[PDB]
């Protein structure tokens, strides 16, 4: 429970089991020994620069999801609203709700706006040990590059 100071490259990623927009449960332990994740914090579906973010996740989502690696989209809404989103957007990865209690995980992240009630745009890759090896916060208005998210994962073995 941090608000906005978000975690840093070396500290334990804090575990977390969200429904996904299908309401299965997600939890982030279950890839301990086995893959690397990224979790990519974004703030409100319908909206905002998080559409482009993650539609350039989509175009590029083999190369985020295979033997080696898996990529969890996570924000503060509940299923129906992720799984009519995701529908629409042709986006097949999973979306986790931090609905209820409203924004714990992205608070356990440090990337919480306490102001505005949404996750601010922080990304992580966590390895296969639990440990969180790349971190990020972009400010308002600059976009997240996808293709440094694959850079990050590229160099996990």
């Amino acid at each position: 429970p941090r608000g906005s100071h978000m975690l840093n490259v070396g500290a334990t990623a804090p575990d977390f089991t969200l429904r996904d927009q299908n309401q299965q449960l997600v939890t982030l332990r279950g890839y301990r020994g086995a893959k690397n994740v990224l979790l990519v914090f974004f703030p409100l579906a319908f909206t905002g620069i998080c559409q482009g973010e993650l539609d350039q996740l989509r175009d590029h989502l083999p190369e985020f999801e295979n033997d080696d690696s898996a990529a969890l989209a996570i924000s503060v809404g509940p299923p129906p609203t992720h799984k009519i989103w995701a529908t629409q957007s042709g986006f097949t990865f999973p979306l986790l709700s931090d609905f209820w209690p409203h924004g714990a995980v992205s608070q356990a992240y440090g990337v919480f706006n306490e102001q505005a009630g949404i996750a601010n745009r922080g990304t992580f890759v966590v390895d296969r040990s639990g440990i969180i090896r790349f971190a990020e916060m972009k400010q308002p208005g600059e976009v997240r590059d996808q293709r440094l998210w694959t850079d990050a994962l590229a160099a996990l073995t």
